[PDB]
DNA sequence: CGCTAGTCGACAT
DNA sequence: CGACTAGCG
């Protein structure tokens, strides 16, 4: 997540109704409806106790948009990607120290901050989303489970033409290419939609509204695969590219220290890095629900070799992506938890 | 001004 | 997997 970008580009959003997207498809980063739905019940969660309230949680969205005549493709995260390892092992920590810590605390009398540290012990498992899958098959919602990264399968969707609009709590989308995002979303249908068009409508930004250039300044931002350098945010960052007239962003961030009138020092680890982040934005697999393929985010271009961008994702055999997206193979163990068949009834 | 980083809402009773 | 604000350059 880019922190702090939607404040950062206020001007370029548009406060409308999901009614504006009616007969149209629109694609959604499930999670966030997971993860609000899983605060309702985090007591239940924490001890293990069976629960189901974020599914009716997610399925008040869900049959609302069908109420409003919107056709949901609810797409949700698969295996776990190696550039956003650290901040996995950081999360998953934090969670077992909270899930514990908040067991004791439970003894000492404090329900109140028993629970409130339960609130940050949420671990949205892969089951529970398969329950929202069954339960959204139920109403006939079409459902997608992303080889890795929910992020990048949304962004295929929308640039693909296949949905037109994604729903949202993450600025992350706009980052990878997205070309309406609707976010801040309630259970009514009332959202704060961001059109990639209207990037040109934020002074802050000047001629970084191109692709290419939003997406260099979201990652020297800092981002979920680097860190970025200390004093660095949206506006030096975005000062960067607006001074730089150089194609060639190496170059650029090699003479940060001439462009930004600061004494930088870039480590080696830097730019590797980021070449490693811009790989990953770009070049994360993703899966063609209409041929059936794993494949980039965007066509290989002909500058990176693709052979060295394990770290933007591993290729199986598109059956095995095939019965991962469906949902049917664990994330995982890798083992079949259902054998649902769109072919015996998106794709 | 701009950026880091730590706090705490989100659900909902 | 986010929106504030104190604290500092
Ligand atoms: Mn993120
Ligand atoms: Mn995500
Ligand atoms: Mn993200
Ligand atoms: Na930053």
């Amino acid at each position: 997540g880019i922190q702090g970008l939607l404040q950062f580009i206020k001007e370029a959003s548009e406060p409308i109704h999901v009614r504006k997207y009616k007969g149209q498809v629109v694609a959604v980063d499930t999670y966030c409806w997971l993860h609000k739905g899983a605060i309702a019940c985090a007591e239940k969660l924490a001890k293990g106790e069976p629960t189901d309230r974020y599914v009716g949680f997610c399925m008040k969205f869900v049959n609302m948009l069908l109420s409003h005549g919107i056709k949901p493709i609810l797409v949700f995260d698969g295996c776990t990607l190696p550039s956003k390892k650290e901040v996995e092992r950081s999360r998953r920590e934090r969670r077992q120290a909270n899930l514990l810590k908040g067991k004791q605390l439970l003894r000492e009398g404090k329900v109140s901050e028993a629970r409130e540290c339960f609130t940050r012990s949420i671990n949205i498992t892969h089951a529970m989303a398969h329950k929202v899958i069954k339960a959204a098959r139920s109403q006939g919602v079409d459902c997608l489970v992303a080889p890795y990264e929910a992020d990048a399968q949304l962004a295929y969707l929308n640039k693909a033409g296949i949905v037109q609009a994604i729903i949202t709590e993450d600025s992350d989308l706009l980052a990878f290419g997205c070309k309406k995002v609707i976010l801040k979303m309630d259970q009514f249908g009332n959202g704060l939609e961001i059109d990639q068009a209207r990037l040109g409508m934020c002074r802050q930004l000047g001629d970084v509204f191109t692709e290419e250039k939003f997406r260099y300044m979201c990652i020297l931002s800092g981002c979920d695969y680097l860190s970025s350098l200390r004093g660095i945010g949206l506006a030096k960052a975005c000062k960067v590219l607006r001074l730089a007239n150089n194609p060639d962003i190496v170059k650029v961030i090699k003479k940060i220290g001439h462009y930004l009138k600061m004494n930088i020092t870039v480590p080696e680890d830097y730019i590797n890095g980021f070449i490693r982040a811009n790989n990953t934005f770009l070049y994360q697999l993703v899966f063609d629900p209409i041929k059936r393929k794993l494949i980039p985010l965007n066509a290989y271009e002909d500058d990176v070799d693709p052979e060295t961008l394990s770290y933007a994702g591993q290729y199986v055999d598109d059956s095995i992506a095939l019965q991962i997206a469906l949902g049917n193979k664990d994330i995982n163990t890798f083992e079949q938890i259902d054998d649902y068949n769109p072919d015996t009834a998106l794709y």
